[PDB]
């Protein structure tokens, strides 16, 4: 049996905050033999974490597990096994983190200086790049025909010299155009 | 005539939002554009959680805002030309449950020499399989008769004793699509 690993799921992607894992399957002799995981940086992973877990099945497979995945998970791991007499073989596994559209930051109530120019925060983060669009009572801003109001390059809406008929709710709208994602957040912008 | 639907199909998460935009390969031409849901009623134009609106001449658009269960089915986008003859484009709507836990109270505690029954409530669309652990070592290794997992679930144990209390852990995996989730449940006598 010329030695050989392989990894199931062979590929994957975790949304962030949920888990997955990974089982490294070997095929060598029916010996004892060293099953190690190695993170993306290329250093070992530590068995019985309880985070990014790796646990020993049997003498050929070791299981990774990704719980409660964040960004920075992403990555190609790799398992390395070795065989007694020192021969070792290895398979990798592309893993990544996706990231459904959420609102960081997006705090309500909002108050302002009136007459003042006021900046209405809105922090979004989303693997694809979403479209926003800003609303008051569910109309999209753009209609007001009002020179005041401006959607900045960072989602934020700007409204120049605020006054108290702004006051109101503003929804911070994001949607995944052509895949029909979409998310939004109610802003009570207070003057 | 031509009816389109983009996304063409959707998947929804429970609690998510996602929306359809139909498109009518438009032109100078009058036609009206109408919705209906999966049990064949009209949907009109609302701002609600089942939203319909109306963007121009050859579009309309439906949102399905916190979904639940029974927003799942195929939904229809109809376009009704000048005369009253009609096209139509439909998308199917499903609702995807991960692998969750309604409840998995904690803590749970029993009297000594009860039957004790731990409480953990799985919800998933796809059947998982469940692993029951104790101090995070799996439960039928105790190879203890006292130790039953119900069809339910639940973890039973038989004149539970002072020695059996200490951190269980109701864990789900979906083998297929190597998900995991659990829940740890702290047993006290």
């Amino acid at each position: 049996r010329v030695l050989q690993v392989d990894i199931v799921p062979s590929q994957g992607e975790i949304s962030v905050g949920e888990s997955k894992f990974f089982l490294c399957q070997v095929a060598g002799d029916a010996k004892d033999k060293d099953i190690s995981w190695f993170s993306p940086n290329g250093e070992k992973l530590s068995p019985n974490q309880q985070r990014i877990s790796v646990v020993w099945n049997d003498d050929d497979s070791s299981t990774l597990t990704i719980y409660n995945a964040n960004i920075d998970d992403a990555g190609i791991y790799k398992c390395v096994v070795t065989a007694e007499d020192g021969t070792q073989s290895e398979a990798t596994v592309n893993v990544k983190i996706f990231q459904k559209l959420m609102f960081k930051n997006a705090p309500t109530p909002q108050e302002f200086k009136e007459g003042e120019d006021a900046v209405i925060v809105c922090d979004v983060v989303s693997s694809l790049p979403p479209t926003i669009i800003w609303k008051h009572k569910g109309r999209d801003v753009i209609l007001k025909k009002d020179v005041r109001f401006i959607v900045l390059s960072n989602n934020y809406l700007q409204i120049r010299g605020i006054k108290k008929t702004d006051e109101g709710t503003y929804r911070c709208e994001g949607r995944i155009l052509a895949r029909g994602e979409i998310n939004f957040k109610d802003i009570q912008v207070i003057v």
